[PDB]
């Protein structure tokens, strides 16, 4: 038999239980995107912690995050979207940064995983 | 006369008014449990404090503690139980530890104390 | 003019704002306490701070203090009173020391000041 | 395109978005007000933080500082008020300062702008 750790294991949600990331394993999630017509943006934030409220259901804290620039609307290839990771990881080097996908057809993300730890 | 300390003075609950614990003190309360037919864990924590909330009666925090692998369904001997407390406390060697016991007929706890202290 | 310092300048209620006191004068408002018939005390606390509850009037934290030994029932003389106060400040070094008298006619307390700072 | 520094960037409110301000232009915002009949005054504080409660609209902390000696009834020069605003930063060097002005017809202020930080 063997035994989870409880002490100081966190997890950043959707693929955090794999092997780590490593490049040429993303690039095939950004071609996969841009097939079904999406587009990418970015996102940075220092600290992931959240809070609640006495009683209100419902209701969290911290789900919000900055904007790095603004959409790319028109994007057809995956080399000006691994060319910004690397503008945004040079100016501030101790923060998060995340990767979202829009659709607006049915008005709702596809996509969020992590790309850098401090 | 003479004066209680109220300055740095916790207490354990039960057995522990009276001078520390010693071997063949622990292993006669193992026994007094296997002939009564009951069933022993284990449990660790780091931190055993308490809180409470604004209005609510009987709520408090910090009741729940980690269990180590599974309670033993079937052991006769105070060898097996008395060989676990030393694998348990050279993993996590900061943490608190404590025994318990289980019934199955009443469906209640019978024992608990603390075996070690980090 | 002149401004009154608001930074750093705690008080502490009667007697606070004379001089600071020296022996011969707190031997004087023992002998008027025991020639109205009154019981001295003894109390010591580690930090004199207070607290207040969201909604109930009425209500604050820090107004109790922990009892030296016992009220002395039966002094007639302001030596054993003067020689207590020494055993109390070898002992527990880092804490303050307050005074108190008791009336059992009217249930009430007569006077209050302190005699020692950390 | 360019980005907003999100961390570490607070503000001061008026003039506050302008190149830092000097001398001659300090001088220029007084003569301003003594010409519309309105009376001067200072005030100091350590911290500018504010903060909230649970449900009560409309209620705020962190609005209410220090008054230096009194308002100056009959100033007619810009001499004495910016001969008063060393006095103060010579006494408490570790705390912000900040101007104001009085109107007694309509009893409102009309002017606030800070002079000095820490």
């Amino acid at each position: 038999m063997q035994v989870w750790n409880p002490i100081d294991n966190p997890k950043f949600e959707t693929l955090s239980y794999l092997p780590p990331l490593t490049d040429n394993q993303i690039a095939r999630e950004i071609d996969y995107m841009l097939r079904n017509k999406w587009i990418p943006c970015l996102e940075f934030d220092p600290s992931g912690t959240i809070t609640t409220l006495p009683g209100q259901p419902g209701y969290y804290g911290g789900r919000y995050w900055t904007m790095w620039k603004l959409p790319m609307f028109g994007c057809n290839n995956a080399g000006y979207v691994l060319r910004e990771i690397e503008h945004c990881k040079n100016a501030y080097p101790g923060c998060f940064i995340r990767v979202l996908g829009f659709d607006n057809i049915r008005q709702v993300q596809c996509c969020a995983f992590i790309v850098h730890k401090p």
